[PDB]
C-alpha cells in the first residue's frame, strides 16, 4: 500500500558524476568510458554571455583549460569537441563504475529521476515530468548545472536529460545527452520564458486509478462520456487532448480495477466541474499529472 513520488536508485548515476573547472566557471559532468558530457557554457565568461559564438569560444581553448575532477582524482582531458549545447571531453581514463547507458530523449508528460549535484558531488534525488511546455519543475541551486534526469530498465540507465539553465518562473531548461534542447530554450541571455503549460490528463487518469488501487473511491460515480465529450470539458481546463492510444495505455489499470476509460474520465469531468470538496486523493488537494501510467503499474503491483 501507498504512493509517493518514488526516484529510482541514484548509485548507478552517482559513480558517473564528476566536477569540470573552465576559468572560474565550475559545473557537473558525466563520465561514461573515456568522455565527459557537460553544458558548453561552461566555456562562458560574463563578459560574453548576451550572445556568445561557442565555435569561437571554443576553438579558442586547450585540452588543458578544462579541470575534471572525480573525487579527489584529477582527470587528464586528451580531446574536446561540441555537440550541440554539449561538451565533450575525452580523457586518457575510462570510468571503472560506468553502467550500461543509453541516451534516449523523452516526451513531455513522461517522468525522470534528477540526481541534483554541487561540485561533482550527488546532494539528492526526486521525481519530475517534462511538462507540456518542456519545461521541468525542479529544484536546483547556484552550481547544478550538468546534473542529469535518468530512467532505469533493468541493469540500463536511460539519460535523458542535462540541466542548463533557470527561467524567469523559476522553473528548468536542459538538453538530451546529445546536447539538443528540449524546447525553444537556448543556451544565451534573452528574455525566453516558458509558454504556457497544460496538465498531463492521462497522468491525471493514471493517478486515480493508483487511488482506486490504493482504496481511495469516493470520487467514482456511475456516469460514462464519450472521448470526444471529455475532450470539450478537457480543453476548457487547460488539460491536454486524451488519445485512443493514452485510453490503450490504461487498458491494463482498467483491467486490474474494472473501471473502464471512459468511466474514470467522467469521474476527472465530475472533479474538473465540482472540486474535490475539501476531500483529498492519494493525500493531495489537487489532481496529480506527474505520475505516468508506467509509474503507477511500477509502484502499484
Ligand atoms: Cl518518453
Amino acid at each position: 500500500s501507498g504512493f509517493r513520488k518514488m526516484a529510482f536508485p541514484s548509485g548507478k548515476v552517482e559513480g558517473c558524476m564528476v566536477q569540470v573547472t573552465c576559468g572560474t566557471t565550475t559545473l557537473n559532468g558525466l563520465w561514461l568510458d573515456d568522455v565527459v558530457y557537460c553544458p558548453r557554457h561552461v566555456i562562458c565568461t560574463s563578459e560574453d554571455m548576451l550572445n556568445p559564438n561557442y565555435e569561437d569560444l571554443l576553438i579558442r581553448k586547450s585540452n588543458h583549460n578544462f579541470l575534471v575532477q572525480a573525487g579527489n582524482v584529477q582527470l587528464r582531458v586528451i580531446g574536446h569537441s561540441m555537440q550541440n549545447c554539449v561538451l565533450k571531453l575525452k580523457v586518457d581514463t575510462a570510468n571503472p563504475k560506468t553502467p550500461k547507458y543509453k541516451f534516449v530523449r523523452i516526451q513531455p508528460g513522461q517522468t525522470f529521476s534528477v540526481l541534483a549535484c554541487y561540485n561533482g558531488s550527488p546532494s539528492g534525488v526526486y521525481q519530475c515530468a517534462m511538462r507540456p511546455n518542456f519545461t521541468i519543475k525542479g529544484s536546483f541551486l547556484n552550481g547544478s548545472c550538468g546534473s542529469v534526469g535518468f530512467n532505469i530498465d533493468y541493469d540500463c540507465v536511460s539519460f535523458c536529460y542535462m540541466h542548463h539553465m533557470e527561467l524567469p518562473t523559476g522553473v528548468h531548461a536542459g538538453t538530451d545527452l546529445e546536447g539538443n534542447f528540449y524546447g525553444p530554450f537556448v543556451d544565451r541571455q534573452t528574455a525566453q520564458a516558458a509558454g504556457t503549460d497544460t496538465t498531463i490528463t492521462v497522468n491525471v487518469l493514471a493517478w486515480l486509478y493508483a487511488a482506486v488501487i490504493n482504496g481511495d473511491r469516493w470520487f467514482l460515480n456511475r456516469f460514462t462520456t464519450t472521448l470526444n465529450d471529455f475532450n470539450l470539458v478537457a480543453m476548457k481546463y487547460n488539460y491536454e487532448p486524451l488519445t485512443q492510444d493514452h485510453v490503450d495505455i490504461l487498458g491494463p489499470l482498467s483491467a486490474q480495477t474494472g473501471i473502464a476509460v471512459l468511466d474514470m474520465c467522467a469521474s476527472l469531468k465530475e472533479l474538473l466541474q465540482n472540486g474535490m470538496n475539501g476531500r483529498t486523493i492519494l493525500g493531495s488537494a489537487l489532481l496529480e499529472d506527474e505520475f505516468t501510467p508506467f509509474d503507477v503499474v511500477r509502484q502499484c503491483s
